[PDB]
């Protein structure tokens, strides 16, 4: 779990986006890591330990891989899996894009997220913002139990607080409306707080262009005003892959 | 005057600042070095950004870190700053080397800004060590003060908390009084940073143990390369009643008292 910062080679500042930059490095002369730093005073070094072995033993090919950390300098740094594309909300608006490959962005996060819940981890701000896309153009949930959203929350929690699996479904449904939607930001014409009272008053978000009915169904459904009868991830992938042999 | 065309940005690089830190530069109209910052998406109106830019804009002070200008015509918004080429404050503490007289100067330079800005009644709300830049001279200037709603690559437990109670004052942490003296009580926390070469306040205290601590009357300790009036002008700013907390415009006077006395 510790890591040595000698065990880094070929460090170097690289461009993502127009103006994005990336600290990059190699591990052990294999793996491409990104290097990111931990706020100072943010956790005690315990909370931070124990968090990044939950993180550590999370391990599934579409969740973007913690390497390890270190906590023998100020600041803490993580390593986590380098994603050459960058950002998938960038991704979504440079790029050119069939409407199989949307879908095929959607299974992947769903994969990512299935086996979250399959662990009883709450991903918390699961967004487009928070996915990454790496040099075969195959997504990747990142940001979740170490992070930097009202448009993605569902009404339980805009209200009480209470976040769920099914307050991540409702995330995932935005999710697949930012895709479809080539990365429009959700309830443009409204501010944050004008967006919490609509929602509760049961605004959604409109049908894409690129969405068949099917995938608007898909995405729909995540958006139950009962977090009781939004489907699993699990139900998600698969709806998600019933419309892939229909489509 | 306040929109930026980004096709005047030219000589755009990927900086390394610290260890790992990374900075993204460019050149604007050939004529001023800038880092180039991007706002967090959807976290305000267009409106309420432009407003906020302008304000800012408007706080012309050599100490602070100049806002040159926004531009809103693309996604993500990007503003661009005055770049800084020493980095973080903080970082250049712990790296280098210093004099005594380098350290009350670094002191001086932010209570110059502060005392702009509490002429201004613009609060910072977040004044630290990390929320200040070297310059190639040496000079420190205080930066991140208005849009502090900027994108920031350091990461948290999403289960924790980012809040900044080290620098924060009991009225504060208590009510949300935010004031020129809550601004002050972060600039005493600054100076100890700045004369502890960069050590975390409260080090061996969580964030709840911190606030406890300060409830009972207790204070940082004295750096040691801090003398008895270098700590006395620290320490007056960690009043438990904000009315009797100094002004800026006093520590500047204090400040320079005790550069005379060399
Ligand atoms: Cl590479
Ligand atoms: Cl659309």
């Amino acid at each position: 779990w510790e890591i040595d910062p000698k065990d880094l080679t070929f460090l170097k500042e690289l461009g993502t986006g127009q103006f994005g930059v990336v600290k990059y490095g190699k591990w052990r002369g294999q793996y491409d890591v990104a290097i990111k730093m931990i706020k100072e005073g943010s956790m005690s070094e315990d909370e931070f330990i124990e968090e990044a072995k939950v993180m550590m033993n999370l391990s599934h090919e579409k969740l973007v891989q913690l390497y390890g950390v270190c906590t023998k300098q100020r600041p803490i740094f993580i390593i986590t899996e380098y994603m050459a594309n960058g950002c998938l909300l960038n991704y979504l608006r440079e790029m050119r894009f069939q409407t199989q490959q949307l879908l095929e962005m959607c299974k992947d996060v769903c994969e990512a997220m299935e086996y979250l819940e399959s662990k009883q981890f709450l991903h918390r701000d699961l967004a487009a913002r928070n996915c990454l896309v790496n040099d075969q153009g195959v997504v990747k949930v990142s940001d979740f139990g170490l992070s930097r959203p009202v448009r993605w929350s569902p009404p339980e929690v805009l209200m009480y607080s209470k976040f769920s699996s099914k307050s991540d479904i409702w995330a995932f449904g935005v999710l697949m409306w930012e895709i479809y939607s080539l990365g429009k930001m959700p309830y443009e014409r409204f501010t944050n707080s004008e967006t919490a009272e609509h929602i509760a008053q049961g605004l959604r978000l409109y049908r894409p262009h690129l969405a068949s009915e099917k995938v608007y169904t898909i995405m729909y459904s995540c958006w139950h005003e009962k977090a009781d009868e939004r489907p699993t991830f699990k139900i998600l992938l698969s709806n998600i892959l019933d419309v892939m042999d229909e489509e």
